[PDB]
């Protein structure tokens, strides 16, 4: 109740956005949730004024990202109220998803962790892509004839690929062949490998963040 | 040899205790078994009562040690199930014996270690959670807009799209809500890749947390080694 | 795979062995194949009989050494499959040849390292395991009370919720049991979220465990060079 | 911008999409031809790429460029062979050799090589552990579930199908143990899965960490 200011306001606000999309809402509740949005919207309008008009920070600073979150929090929901006539106007209040990211740290840290690992992270992604395509290609050739409706194309087998490789596994597409299921099992295993490859990179990324502070204060110790 | 001999004493009693709770929830339990499982609970409740006195009657052991988390579990382990026995009349009373879940926790170590790992990395850990929540909603919002019309039974509301989103993003995928349209399936794929991304984030923070835990012992090792 | 043909000689034989055990369980196998697969088992078992005699008879290798686990695997590999062959009349005898699952573990350099990594983390690893059990049960208890009346056959007891709990918490999730009410599904999401939390803990502990093995790899750096 | 400057990786994207596009049933005659023409242009592009990497030798005195040559050679020859040999519509599937093209002119992969090489003994050991456990669990589930479910657990290879599905934590739902004894096993298999995930993650984390130790030795020299 001391630090989470804007993030707390976003909580019922974004829940209210979700509440309006529920079918069979009574006129009372339909308006009550809309009124809830208005109050939360009106709360951010004070917040926008509190940042713009009050100008006691220092001499040299950068506030471009922070103001942008406050600006979009009041303009987009207002533009929806004015321009959009359909009930789908309240979906535009989703811009309040930027609000919890505003006053939270870690995101400047994640920025430089992802920056120091961008070279390696993009590499894992394209590896995932290459593996996905190949894994789908094999599953297509093996299965296309038995299941023309499920494995009839590379895209169709690609659906099975991302589902199986990421180890999500819905169950709507399953290889029926022995040769297919042996491939399937190998996709699942190599999935576990990719899981750990993301974890390996990021753990080395977060380590080198602390290592930067340890060699930063270590060189400062002299 | 050492980890399975030091901790399993006070914590051991919770195992048959918590299984006895789970046993009394099964329908068609014969009176013989019904009473025997209740009798088992009472014995373990009795066993924990002597454990309560052991921490209360013992006044001297060293100089200064904290026993607030240790005694609190010992108190709750005998207070709750007895209060439920007398105040609640329905057979649901023994569900309060689930308080013994705290018994194996602060009986061994690791958890005090886990505490300071979770404390020194709380900034990042809470940040990942809020990233999960934000990505969860945005993804669900998209899934709703894409597939509310085609297949109205699912994805017909943000809540329903959020139900799919958690199932998909956590890479759980029950398979009760699966997008039909190509546009929604590409999104679904993007959710599953970013799912592994979050898995790597949790594993990334905690790997750095437990690493600092050991290197914090070096600050105690550099001061006085031999 | 080019240099690992004549390197794990004792482990390579286990591959066709274990796959034969799997083949003899497939229903409606032809009489010839049934006999041929059983013949393959006896040749591999025969091969281990030479392997046992090679390690038992020959003993001239150094002065100070310890090979208790290595002999333990080889002794079982010839005694157990033979005992079943003689004593078991049912076709299930060939299942006992799964003893050769220990054979790949015999010549691996990895498992000596994994053993001491698990030994260095035993305190933490059992801690994460009990944390899984506690969270499992607590979540099951919650899922039980919520879904009792709505879903009688699928959430009617704690064990039924426990089944859902491991299915959900480990993030397996077949789809056989799912909370139906809003209340239960909010919990469900939190169980899945804590799944990712537990996953990261196991990875965190073990990553620290293998990091400390590099710390242990300062024996040749501080003493030799 | 910088990595997306060489067309090697960029041209592969619409190339591989074109391979996937032709597998789709009920396509328009226009697109069917158009997508093939796109593959021919991309093929000709890689031919020009092949010529540059074969004729230029002025850069440096003595080094190695074997993998890049191998990828450029395979990117033109494999499709060319399919152009000449394959008469069926399956000819365009051989353009999936351009899966080596994103890997070609990109870093991380020289790192991923030595990271796998540094933990080579460890990584295979996890895989063989996975196999042993996979079998042991499948053998167990077979004996417990074979009578009640002959269609699902009637043989070891059938239980092995479940074992990968379950242990890799994919878990479709086409095979689920019924008996209490079988279900307690199932839960225990799911648990041990989380540990194997962590093992892969642990090994690879230690692999990438040791590469950073070498980066400290590389910063010590230069
Ligand atoms: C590399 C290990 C993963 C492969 C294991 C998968 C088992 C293959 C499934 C065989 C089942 C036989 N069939 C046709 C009845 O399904
Ligand atoms: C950016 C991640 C890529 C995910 C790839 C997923 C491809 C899904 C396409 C499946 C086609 C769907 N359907 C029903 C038309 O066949
Ligand atoms: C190691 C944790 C695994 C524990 C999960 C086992 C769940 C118990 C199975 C309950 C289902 C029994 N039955 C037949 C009543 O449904
Ligand atoms: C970790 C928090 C995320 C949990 C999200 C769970 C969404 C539950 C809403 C599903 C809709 C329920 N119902 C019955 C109305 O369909
Ligand atoms: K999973
Ligand atoms: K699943
Ligand atoms: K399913
Ligand atoms: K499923
Ligand atoms: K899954």
């Amino acid at each position: 109740i001391y630090a989470p200011l804007n993030a707390v306001l976003a909580a019922p606000g974004l829940l209210a956005v979700a509440a309006l999309t529920i079918p069979d809402m009574s006129g009372r509740s339909r308006l009550a949730l809309a009124a809830l949005l208005a109050v939360i919207w009106g709360a951010y309008l004070l917040q926008l004024a509190a940042t713009l008009l009050k100008r006691r920070a220092g001499v040299v600073r950068d506030r471009t990202p922070k103001i942008a979150i406050d600006v979009l929090a009041v303009l987009v929901p207002l533009a929806a109220f004015l321009l959009d006539g359909s009930p789908d106007w309240s979906l535009y209040c989703a811009v309040w998803l930027l609000k919890p990211l505003r006053d939270s740290t870690f995101f400047p840290v994640l920025g430089r962790v992802l920056a120091n690992e961008a070279r390696n992270l993009i590499g894992v992604t394209t590896l995932f892509g290459v593996v996905l395509f190949a894994v789908a290609l094999a599953a297509y050739v093996i299965e296309r004839d038995i299941q023309p409706e499920k494995f009839g194309s590379i895209p169709q087998a690609m659906w099975w690929a991302v589902v199986t490789l990421s180890t999500t596994g819905y169950g709507d597409t399953i290889p029926q062949s022995f040769a297919g299921r042996v491939l399937a099992g190998a996709v699942m295993m190599s999935g576990i490998g990719i899981f750990g490859l993301w974890a390996g990179i990021l753990a080395t990324g977060f380590y080198q963040e602390v290592r930067r502070g340890d060699f930063v204060r270590n060189w400062q110790l002299v």
